[PDB]
This record gives C-alpha cells, structure tokens and sequence, in this order.
C-alpha cells in the first residue's frame, strides 16, 4: 500500500480523473423522421454521395426552420464535396431570427465505412469541436450505420474530445471548454438510444486504461498501480486482492519475482473477481502484462530504435484489463465469473536485479534459463497464466504489449492473436468485429518449440527470428488443459501521430465477456 | 562458509554438486588383446584405421575366442565397411553360448598418429553409440597405436562427454538415462596401460567438476556461494583453507580487486586453498583463477552486438580450473610440493555503488590504476591476487583467466594462449599442454606496446587506448604486478566454452594438473 | 603496357626515386679509443645509464676539442637523464672558433637495446636532423651494439631521415660513426644502403595512390627495375592467365577497368644452385571489398592503397638480392597484382569459380579476395619445382588484433622453414611471431556445392582459417605465409614501413 | 514407430517378419533398450 519514495517530491499516486467533461454532456437522440431543429451551437450533417467519387453535398433530412432550410438546398450545397474527412463551417440566422453555426463532414463515396473510415470522420468533426468554444453539437446522421458502428462512432467521438491535462500545470489550455448537449438525429432512434450510455462507459474504460498508460514510471509504479486497481475495485463493488512479495514466495512465483528483484518497488499481482447473482455458466480469467517501466534489465534497450521512452506503456495489457474491469463492472452481464489479473512489476538495472543466463522456477515447477531480460514479459505471463489455470476456469485471455516484432509484421492497427482453441481464437475474432479494435489470427508453428530446448533449464526464455510466435510458444507451455487465447498489442497500443495510448483491448475483451 | 544474501526466499543459497557421478560407479577391466577377445553382453566396439588407404576397408586383426564372431568379423564380411574417422557401425549376432551379443566399430581414419582432435571425434561417435541404448555393458578393443597420454585422454574424453549434467533439470530429465556399469578395454601391452585408469577418473572428475561451476548460472554460483563450494572442496580433500573477507581484502589494501565488487550485492571472496606434500618441500607455486561470477561489463555494458552477455556466467571458468585442480591434486597426492589454489571472486556489476570509467583506485603493491572501461575488470582483480600470490615466496605464479575476446580472433576455440615473463616456465606449460593433450600456443609480451598504457594522472593505464592487440596488452598489464618470480598467463576467453555443444569444457583442469604433478 | 585512363589527367606511371639523397652521404666509422673529433656540423652521443630512472646523463668518450670537452663535463650532462628517447643539442663554439652542435639521445637503462628502442633513438635523432641545416652528422656510440643492430641502426636512421616529395607540388653529405672495435662494423654500412633503398623503394610503391599505382603501372614499375638489376622477368596477360586457368585470380579483377598482370621475375645466382625459392607477394593495388563494400565503421577503405604491401616488399627483396648477388641460390620473385572494385562486371558473393589446380571455391565474401590471388600464385609457384614458397601478404584485419602493429605472424606446412623465417627475423630485425594452422578448423571451409569454401561463417581465428585455405594450394613444398596486415602501415607516422623487405632477403642470403 | 502417450517411450515392433534371425532381433526385450524420441534412430548388420 504505501508508495517508496527516493525524495518527497517522488509522487505517491497515480491522478485519475473518474467525472470527466464527457459525462457531463447531455445527450438527446430523435428520430430523424421528426425534422431538425436547429437551434443553437453547432449542427453538423454526415453525408455521403454513393458512387460519385467526391460528389457533391445534397442535404436528404428535412429541417424544421424555413431560413436554415433554404441555406441547405442543393443549389447552395453543390459547390462542396463528401470527400472522406472533408468538413465545411456555416453561418445563418434561422426563423428565430438567431444566429445558427451549421456544417457537414463528408463520408466518401461507399455506403459501409469500416472503422479506419469512421475514424477520419470522428477526427474531422473533433477539430471543429476544438478552438471553438460551444456549449452544443448536433449530429444528423444522413449515412447508413449499424448498432455496433453507431456505438463506435460515439465512443471514438468522446475519446478524442477529451483532453488529458492531469500533468499540465503552467501550460493548461486556457481556451478549454466541453459542450454540455450532444443532440443525435438518426434513422430509427428507438433502436440505437440503448447505445448511449453503453458508448460511455466504453469510453470510459477506454479513457481510464489510457490514463493509467500515459502516466509515467514514476506515478504509475506497481505499488500505485495497484492502488489504483483497489480504489477501482472497490467503486464497483467487485471483490479484490493484492498479493504482496511474502505470497508470491508462497506460491513459488519465481519467474515474476526474478523480473522485479532490480526494481525499488515490491512485486504486486493484482486479483479482482466479478461474480453475477444467479447461475454461473462461463468463467474467465484476463491476464493483462503489467510492466510499469521496461527497462530491458541488463540487457538494456540501448540499441537504436529501441524506444526505452515509451516504455511506461509496458503495463498497457494491465491497463486494458482494469479497463475491461470498470466496463464489466458497470454493466453487470449475467451467468459470467471474471478473473481480472495481472503481474505487476518493473524491469529494472541494480545489483539486485536477475541476470542473463539465470536458471528461474516457475510456480508449476518448469525450470526457465533467461536468455535476455528483456524478453520479461513471458516471464510474468508464465506465473499469471499458471495462477489462472489454477482458478478453474473455461477460458484463459491474456494482452501484452509483448513483442516489437508485431510492428513488422501487422503494424499499428491490427493486433495479433494466439492460442491453443480454434473456437476460443473465433470468439476473440468475432469481438474484434463488435467492438471494432482490429485483430489477426496468428499461428503457434510447433516446427520453432525445438528452439526453446535448454542444456540445462527444462525451457529457454528465448530461442537463439519469429519472435512473437516463439514468446507463445513459451506460453502455451504454462496453459496445461485450458483454452487459452495470447493478444499481441505492441504495435497498437501507442498512437504515434497522436503522440497518446489507445487504451486499445478494452472494448475487445468487454464484448468478449459480454457476447459469451 | 558464508550466509548467501538472497533478494527474495526463491533465490538459491548454494550450487548443487554431483560428486558422486554414474561414471564413478563404472568397474573398468583392462585386458591385454594378446589373450584374445570376449565378446558378451553390453556392446563390443573395435577401434580400427587403415594407414594409408583413404576410407579403407575394415579389418579387424584382434583374435576374438568366439568362432560365430570371428567369422561374422572375417574380411570378407567387413569390407563392405569403412575405416573413414568418426564413422561407425552396428552389428548383432549369435554367438559359441547362443547368446546375442552386439558389435560394432568406430572409424578411425587413415593416418597411425591420431592428434587429440581427432581422438575427441572418434569418443563423441562411440558417445553416440551409448545414448538411446540401455547398456549394462561397454568394450572398448583398440586396434590403433595410443600411447598412454592418449590412452588416457581417451577414458577422460568418454567419461566427460557421456556425462549429463542434469541439475537444473526439473519437469524435463531424460526418463530413459542409463549408464553402463562396466568397461571393458583390450589393447596391446595392457600392464602398461593400467595406470592410467584411474589417473583418467581423476581428470574427468575435476574437469566435470570445474564444468558443473561454470554450468551454474549466476544466481545460483555467486562469490559467496563459490567460496562456500571452494570450502566444501577444501574439507572433503583435507586442503587447508582461507576465505578472505571484505574486512580482511581492506586491510591488506586490494583496492583494484574491491573496485570490481563494490555495484554487486554480494560480498567479494578471495579464495585461497593450499595443498602440502608431507615430506621435504622442493617447489613451491601459485595457480591464479579469474573468478568473476557474472560479468556484465559494469558501466562500461555489454550492449554491443556480440558482446554475449548471455554467457558471462562463465567468466569464473579460471577459478574454475584451479578449484577442479585442487581436486586432482588433494586426490593424487604429489610429493615434494606445495601448492596454493587462488581466486579473487566477485562479480561485475552496474549500480550506484559501482565502480565508474575513470576512477583511479589502488593496488595492493600501491600501483594506481586509471580505469578506462569497467569491463576489463579482469586485470583488475588478477592484479591484486597476483600481488598476494607473490608474497607467498613461490618458485612459479600462473594465472588462467577467460579475459580477452580477442583470443577468439586470434587462435580461436580451440587452442588458449600462453603468456609469460620466464620462457623455462612457458616451455614447461606448453610440455603440460602436450601430455594433458589440452592445447595451448606461446604468445608474446611486446613491451613496444607498454608505452600505451601510460596515464596522464596515475601511475598506469587499466587499458590501452586501442591498439588492438587486446590479449598482449592485458599481459602487459599483469606483467606489471609480478616483481620477480617466474609468471605465466593462460588466456582461456576462447577455449572455455564448447559453443557447437552448448556447455563448459573445464579447460585447464588437466593442463594445470599435468605442469603441478611434472615438476 | 599501356596504361587506361579515364581522363587525360589520369596518371600513366608510378613516379620513383632511384638516386636519392641518402645515396649522396659519405660514410665514415671510427674507432672510440682514439678519442672523438668535433670540427663541423651535429655530434651526437647515444647514452644510457645501468640503474636509472632515468638517471643523468655520463659522457665516456674522450674528446679532441677542449670547447667540447669542457661542455661535456659531469655536473653541466648531470642537469640531463636518459629516459628512452629524451635528447638535447647546443650550438657552440669549438677550439678553432667554428659553429659546432653537440648533444646526446637518452638510450634508457637497459644494456641490451631491442628494435624497438633502437627505432626510438633513431626517430629522436631524424627530430634533429629535420631541424637542422647541417653538412655532417656524427654519431657516437657509448652503448653496445652488434653487427646486426648496427646495420639496423644505419638502416632505420636513412630510411627515416629520407621524406618522399614526389605527390608535393638541405640533406648532410657526411656521416661519422665512433664506436668500440670499428673495423668488425664497417661491412654494414654498405649492406644497411642497400636494405635502405630496398625498403624505401617498396614504401614508395605502397605510398603510391591506387590512381597512379594500379596493375598496369605497378607491373611496368617491376620490369623497369628487373631491367636496371638485369633480373629476368615476364609479366602474364589476361590472354595467358586464361589459358593457365587462373580462375581464382581473374574473378577478383574482373570488376576492374586495369587488366590483370602477373609479376614473375627470377634472380638466378652465379654457381651451383643449392636451393631454389619463390618469394610470392599479395598485390592488391586497390581494395575497395568489392560487392561486400568496406563501409563498416573502421574497415580503412582510405588505407587500401596498402593492399599491395605484400608485392612492394617482393620487389624490394628483389632490388636487395639483385645488388648484393648471393651465390648458390634461384629466386623467383611473383605477384598476382588486380583491383578489387564494384561494377557491373565483378565477381559476386556466392559465385563459384575454379583456381588454376582444378579446385572450385564457393565465394562467401568478395573482400576476402587476397587468398584467392594468392591461391592461384601458390598454385604457379609449385610448378616452379622450388625448394620453399614464401608468401607475404596484409591478408586479415585480425592481425591487428592478434599481435598489433610490431610484429607480423608467420604459418606453415614446415618447421624447419618456419624457423629459418624466424631466425631471418631476428638478423633483419623485422618482428615475427610463429602462429599455427589449427587442422581442427579445417572443416569450417567445407562448401555445400563447390570443392572448398574461401571463408568459414564467422571464421573466428580468421588468420588461421585464410591459412588453411592457401594450405589447399601447396601439395608437396615446405611453404611459409607471413601476414603483414597489421605491420605494414605506420599509423602514427602515416606512411608505410616497407616492411618485409629486410625479412626476406636476409631469409635468401643466410639460407 | 511411435508410442503413443509414452513420451520417448519404448521401440515395440507389431508387425510379423518372415525370417527367424530378424524377428529374434525384433524382440520386445531388444527393442525396449531403445526408444521413440523423434528422430531417434538405430540400424544393425546381421545375417537372415
Ligand atoms: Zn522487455
Ligand atoms: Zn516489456
Ligand atoms: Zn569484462
Ligand atoms: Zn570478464
Ligand atoms: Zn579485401
Ligand atoms: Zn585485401
């Protein structure tokens, strides 16, 4: 519980911001069928022309004001195009003799737009939100989008909007204000209101493992962070555990603890349990790679290109499950028990810390040479997967930020996804295409296994070039009889552009939980 | 023996020893080939050649008391087959009782002198023909010319390379290992031969001993766990011992040696074991062990591609040597000698307490030494135990020390290199090399070179500023901490470790034995 | 013969200093006992002193010049010490009022000089002589030197005073020598004249830019100085290279805008001959790596001009053996000089190609090109029927690893050769340390498709690998390689030190 | 041949071979000394 500190001026919490300007926006949905009023702040129209390729603007709802309703005829609106992430500003005064900001932003020229799509248009319609202060947006939607694309255009919309300031202290956007209305005008609203207040607490879930990303080593350590998980826990009302170093002992977790011997701050593996009132039906257990700070250890990430900067994001897989945690325990599915874990610690240089070459056990009893210490991540993994196995469950989810060749091999938009269960793997697929967080099934080439045979441990850390197939081949050595899925999240989790986490896995692993 | 400080209870407190091996349970018969051969259970293994004829016909020349096997073995049925070196074959039969009994042969190639390399490829296909077969049984009939050098450097090889070392086996030890319980030889002249049997035992053992510390990793072999296994040794061998402790290494002013150790979180060691003969003592030596028990090159990182980081559990294969040494030695018992076992243990670490690139510490003999990169450490704490080793008053001081990755580029894996002040001890070394068949080359001191390690502000230079000629530098170094006593330097950096095999050799063991027991 | 140009302005020759100033100076030795005359220009005493730190300096010498005398007097020498190197020198007037310099060269502690600190001394009396406009210099020996020493004295001292001006767009005319028991050293002197210019000529061709040394140019350098000797020679076209089947050797020019020209010049002495040798040279006038590009950081591409030190240390044996005529022996003095470039016309890594015996080498870098020129020469020189082949060649960058910068290493097939190499080490004061060919590596050269590999993947013990490779080319002749790579150039200095030159023609002339 | 459950279990041969010599060598006891590891591999010479 209490955070080390070198000097007082060491931060002893990780700030979090639960009351975010995104929940104090009203939000209203109407059915377009109705008519638009067009009142106040800002009403932007999503608009497409299918087939013509950069067609022009033709505004199909009806608007309930005469003046607005003349500016918005085709003979005024041919001049503008629906170019994909094109966006146009206009100024009118309506019946009420008041003046009225209308717009639109443009969504290209095919009917579905996949997520990469829907993303560039949340982004054009944010910067006419930012540098403009308004206390109302209105979006009618004049594009054809499912209950899922709905859910993720709200979600995306709140993620972007919000602005994280907790480490500004001189240089805080003095400009700053949030509307406080958010008006939806949409085909069928009945149908597509229940996504409201699922889209906020997506958000939030999303929001909140962000937080825990971005904040740096020396705010998020494992002693905070899993102060954070408690204080999260205990909101929710879901059952919590922090195992301390004298437990981890206990349990023979040698692979974790030889990981965080260099580190000032204590090995915590954080356990919290949601339990549905009434039959259980499917239990699970999500594993998320808590890695506050990656140092590499003695095998230091001092080659170029190694990114040791971004390393506070090392902990994102532990982010993304107590992100899962909040979203899980906010909307109470039924006949689930969920395991929400993980193995928190940091990899750090000191005479403490384990070495390259190091013969470590596992808590099942398979002995591991460390090739590398930086390859750290499976070492944790290997004790939570362990720890899981144990709990009895039917499916074991872990997410890790686990290997930088997910870079080279999928990028930054899609993560990878392993395990030992085709319908598992399906499952996972088939989450990824509700929540819309993009993921590729990769396999486990049994032909590499051989590589991780030691001379003298019962397994290598490491072979000694198919990393991320390898680190989960090592893996699935530590998952006896249980269906076990491994998501790969290095390439995605960071948002270089946006120089931001994606608080990525979130939204997978909810609907993953609430669609079983 | 010291308390291991341990970071958290899973860290191990001490490094398991096999002392008791399988290859100690083996009951070995020597027989002269004159008498004939037996052939009955376990496997029969001719050792053949053909002098001249390149991958020439098999022909086995033993008389063998068996009228079913003589005529399976006629020349005839065995020209079919190859002498070509390290080839091999497996035969089964009847034989005179109705028994089945199972023959074989090991290539031996064309030329009658076969060199300790191509011993090694002969013993590693007779290796082969062990593994994967539940033998109760092994003979061995040479039908080569070995003198007893060969001889037995052929019986060490065998019994090393049989050996697995199992120790940090757990969920994965191999459920179908078995070894043979006897050995059979025939050779020519075996009454000769005899001897060696059990000279072999003891270099095997002290090479897989000095093998087993080097295997250990680091956190398993530390300095006070190898001191605590150097005690262990010396009580068990009846050796007199000393560990010299932090306080005591203060006092005595080893501020090279204590530089190296201060970022580690255990405490320096200097091993110092002694053997003495019970009549009149006639030569008195000093063998110095490089004992760093993990080398991460200190400030100064082992981040360079390369750098093999990974392997740096091996960097105390000097102490190593002289403790499997001291094994051989306490076992055998020379007479009229007096030997002293020495390592400077500790490890080589990045912390705040570390030493730094730079710093100017203190020798021993009052040197001071400007260290230009923390991960030639090695010279370091060699001088100071060669300041030690020198007020014992010996005859001979000879250090072994895994301490230039140079000696890779230079003679490679398979031959070390010898350096020295006294060419009448760097001959007898190399005389040690020849009959231990552990190969070593003569390199030399170039004192043109000595000019590069002068310092601007201390008395000398850690290092050169390159140079290059890495190994006759770190001489240079050393030669500095060697008043006037003969001095020899055994850089093991390339030979230590058996990459194609992915475990130690023990290198040293033998070499050094042979030069103590040949004085 | 003709040189190709890219521009008119492409040099067509190597310029070459034949008469050079130190051919000008008149060389006198003096026995010490008669006491030392100070009459003209530098006097210098070489000083040491048994049990120093270093101590002050003693002048022994008796000398004719009261002046002199006076300054050389215990208490003013005593305010100096004889620290390796250190030296003083005054203007003053002698006797007869004329302008004399004397002073000294600290010769250390040690009674027993090496090469080392003889080349010390020497560098630290060239400082005086390149600052002083003088007529004479005058040496005086107060330490003890043999013959061979002496001569490397000599030797070192005109080859260091010497500065080549032929790239840029005064010396004494007298030498005077005092040392104890002069008579037994006044051979030398001749003999160190002759060493000098043979190591000068060959750090002239090695200081030569690849632009004006190239195969074209260095081959007609060669038979211009076999004709001066009156050598034999013969230069082999790409014509008769391809007839012979050098296949080794022509790939690695084949990148090349120069034609490949094979050096073979022969030395036949007066008398029976008692043993024949081929004394081979690596001559790689450029070496650029080819497709395997030297553009690691520290892979010396700026040095490469360097590539042929092997050749220019040959062809400076053959001036030395051409002047001074040893009876009783036949020399054939070869190189296979290329360029080793990138073009669209050289030979890749990978590709197989055939040596002059019928062997298939599988190519695994082009920057290991100096022993496929050398297996192709080996294979020339056995047809020769010598009793030894000697190959000198900067084959491996270990060498600088493995013994530095001093002292080349030498492997072989013999020991007895390898001995006489050693010993011809000792007399010529050229640096050489035995090394072994390891036969255990042998199997790292085992090609997949072709009969041999040229390089072992990762080599470790490169030296000794590149030597098992040329081992394949020599079947029945005691043969000997020096490798030069780490000796050849002066760093420091910046120039070549021709080194090899002294080596192998003591080798001919004590054999 | 395999051993399906018994990791590097032992050589146990099914089939029926036409020659005396061979099936005495073919024999449980015999080829229980070796075992399936894969890869694994033993041949002899022997009359039929
Ligand atoms: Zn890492
Ligand atoms: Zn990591
Ligand atoms: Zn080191
Ligand atoms: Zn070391
Ligand atoms: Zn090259
Ligand atoms: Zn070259």
């Amino acid at each position: 519980s209490e955070v080390p500190q070198v000097v007082s001026l060491d931060p002893t919490s990780i700030p979090i911001e639960y009351n975010t300007p995104i929940h104090d926006i009203k939000v209203q949905v109407y059915d377009i069928k109705g008519g638009c009023n067009v009142e106040e702040g800002l009403t932007i129209f999503l608009v497409n022309n299918p087939g013509k390729e950069n067609g022009p603007v033709k505004i199909s709802s009806k608007v309930n004001d005469k003046q607005v309703s003349e500016f918005l005829k085709d003979e005024n609106m041919e001049k503008f195009n629906v170019k994909l992430g094109t966006s146009k500003h206009f100024y009118m005064f309506n019946d009420n003799k008041n003046s009225v900001a209308v717009g639109y932003v443009g969504c290209g020229s095919v009917a579905d737009l996949s997520e990469a799509d829907m993303k560039r248009v949340v982004l054009s319609l944010v910067t006419m939100l930012h540098d403009n202060k308004l206390s109302k947006l209105t979006v009618v939607f004049e594009i054809n989008v499912d209950k899922n694309l709905f859910r993720f255009f709200l979600e995306t919309l709140f993620y972007e909007y919000m602005t994280d300031e907790r480490f500004k202290s001189t240089d805080k956007n003095v400009n700053m204000e949030y509307i406080k209305h958010l008006g939806v005008y949409i085909n069928n609203a009945d149908t597509y209101k229940e996504e409201v207040e699922k889209a906020r607490v997506y958000y939030f879930g999303t929001y909140y493992a962000s937080q825990l990303i971005a904040a740096p080593s020396n705010y998020c350590n494992p002693v905070s962070l899993s102060n954070a998980a408690v204080e999260l826990a205990q909101k929710l009302n879901l059952e919590y555990k922090i195992l301390g170093v004298k437990e981890l002992e206990e349990l023979k977790m040698g692979a974790y603890l030889s990981v965080g011997k260099g580190s000032m701050y204590p090995n915590k593996f954080i356990h919290l349990t949601y339990k549905s009132k009434g039959d259980v039906k499917k239990k699970i257990a999500l594993v998320g790679k808590g890695i506050t700070f990656d140092s590499g250890g003695y095998n230091l990430k001092a080659a170029p290109g190694s990114m040791i900067d971004l390393m506070k994001f090392d902990m994102s897989g532990c982010a993304a499950v107590l992100g899962c945690a909040y979203c899980v325990g906010t909307l109470k599915p039924e006949n689930v028990e969920i395991h929400f874990l993980s193995a928190v610690c940091e990899n750090m240089v000191s005479k403490n810390s384990y070495r390259p070459g190091d013969i470590i056990t596992a808590s099942n009893g398979k002995t591991i040479e460390v090739g590398n210490t930086d390859a750290e991540g499976r070492l944790t993994l290997a004790d939570a997967l362990v720890y899981a196995e144990k709990l009895g469950v039917d499916y074991i989810v872990d997410i890790a930020t686990l290997t930088g060749a997910m870079l080279y091999s999928l990028g930054t938009s899609y993560a990878g996804v392993f395990g030992n269960n085709e319908e598992l793997i399906n499952k996972i697929l088939q989450s990824s295409k509700t929540s819309n967080e993009p993921v590729w099934w990769l396999p486990i080439i049994n032909e590499y296994r051989a590589t991780l045979n030691s001379k003298y441990a019962d397994i290598n850390q490491i072979s000694s070039k198919a990393s991320s197939i390898v680190a989960s081949l090592f893996l699935k050595e530590f998952v006896q009889n249980t269906a076990w899925a491994h998501i790969d999240i290095a390439g995605v989790s960071w948002n270089f552009k946006a120089r931001k986490p994606k608080g990525f896995g979130v939204r997978l692993l909810t609907e993953f939980v609430l669609n079983d």
